[PDB]
């Protein structure tokens, strides 16, 4: 049958007030976020922080995904790498969905992508092959909030979003242990996917979608983390079972209705530009973009 979407992750919408410390704020929205593993955060309709990226010389090379890469398991020179800019790596990306679903990229629906996503990644018919960029460096090009430095320009509106306690720069990264942190920058398009995961040490996740298509996302609470990871390793092939979680995250892809069958409580949501999502303590994770957008991530601990 067609893919039944889990039901949506709670969203939050804090006053000014509300939203003057990001570590309080998400202390207090503990206790029903920890239940559902993810959470979505909109920010006041003022705060806007401006697209800081040196966008003239921004120049990657991005990832070759295969969707249904572990279907075909039942030659290593598919595709080479390539190297985009911006522009060019945005003007691919909305040429392929809109070829692909025959009508403008802001007229696909949602659900119509999630539902066609979820069934290329099970489909032995149809090969589709997708490109992003992922765990770029802000170090290099760059973060998309503006930063007190000397390479980058900031003018005076935007001093308050480089020291704001939303920026992921000024989150607190040092956790606590007796006796070189960079957010990281993402550039999707359309079915450019991740699979489950936990970040390492169990830490707290943020993620902002400075602009472009939204970016779907699927969470599980930390309380079933066990049992994820028990569906995980009965259904995963029998070459990838015995490998460490660490490595075996790298091909951790599952419909999220295999594990809403096996009891693992799941919970979906449309992250849009100029949102947050927050993934608490060993809640796994996983998703794809609807289309040509630019996110940000940093792990931090409380
Ligand atoms: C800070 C870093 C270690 C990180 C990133 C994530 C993560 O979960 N995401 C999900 C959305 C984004 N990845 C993508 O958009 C890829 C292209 C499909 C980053 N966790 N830790
Ligand atoms: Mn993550």
């Amino acid at each position: 049958a067609e893919f039944v979407p889990p039901p949506e992750c709670p969203v939050f919408e804090p006053s000014w007030e509300e939203f003057t410390d990001p570590l309080s704020f998400i202390g207090r929205i503990r206790p029903l976020a920890e239940k559902t593993g993810i959470c979505k955060i909109r920010p006041p309709k003022d705060w806007q922080p401006p697209f800081a990226c040196e966008v003239k010389s921004f120049r990657f090379t991005p990832r070759v995904q295969r969707l249904n890469e572990l279907e075909a398991m039942t030659f290593g020179f598919e595709q080479a790498v390539r190297e985009y800019t911006l522009q060019s790596f945005g003007e691919m990306a909305d040429n392929f969905k809109s070829d692909y679903f025959n009508m403008p990229v802001h007229m696909v629906p949602t659900e119509l992508v999630e539902k066609e996503f979820w069934r290329l990644v099970s489909s032995i018919e149809e090969d589709v092959i997708v490109e992003y960029g992922a765990d770029i460096s802000s170090k290099d090009f760059g973060s998309g909030f503006p930063v007190k430095d000397g390479r980058r320009k900031i003018l005076p509106e935007e001093e308050e979003y480089a020291l704001s306690g939303w920026n992921l720069n000024n989150m607190p990264v040092l956790e606590q242990s007796v006796l070189m942190k960079v957010p990281w920058l993402y550039v999707g398009m359309c079915f450019s996917s991740f699979c489950w995961h936990i970040e390492d040490h169990w830490s707290y996740s943020i993620n902002y979608l400075h602009w472009g298509e939204p970016k779907t996302w699927y969470g599980v609470p930390s309380h079933a983390a066990e049992q994820l990871e028990e569906v995980m390793r009965e259904l995963a092939p029998e070459l990838f079972e015995s490998q460490p979680d660490l490595l075996h995250q790298l091909v951790t892809i599952m419909n999220p209705n295999v594990l809403m069958e096996h009891g693992v409580p799941v919970y979906r949501t449309n992250q849009c530009a100029g949102e947050f999502v927050v993934t608490f303590p060993r809640a796994y994770h996983s998703g794809f973009n609807q289309g040509y957008n630019f996110a940000e991530a940093v792990n931090f601990c409380t």
